[PDB]
């Protein structure tokens, strides 16, 4: 299970949000927390799929289109345009609730 500090729904949005322009592939996140978080660097084997069915019902991120054309050039998944002000506002946020500091 390993120790998620960021959810998994706001977790997601540094990997993204903070990627190339707000887009990445399957193992983008992982490469993301596993590099700057050292926790999970031999912890992970757990939340490793939690992304993948995370980013299926999450609310913000949603998979890439390929209908005819394309956004840019990338096939994966992102986080929602008009959404990252709100999913945002956690990302940068610590997981507590109001007992430590």
């Amino acid at each position: 299970e390993s120790k998620p500090p960021y959810s998994y729904a706001q977790l997601i949005v540094q990997a993204i949000s903070s990627a190339q322009d707000r887009q990445l592939t399957l193992s983008g996140i992982y490469a993301h927390i596993t590099k700057h978080y050292p926790y999970y660097r031999t912890a992970d084997k757990g939340w490793q799929n939690s992304i993948r069915h995370n980013l299926s019902l999450n609310r913000y991120f949603i998979k890439v289109p390929r209908s005819q054309e394309e956004p840019g050039k990338g096939s994966f998944w992102r986080i929602d345009p008009a959404s990252e002000a709100k999913l945002v506002e956690q990302a940068f946020r610590k997981r507590r609730q109001r007992g430590v500091s």
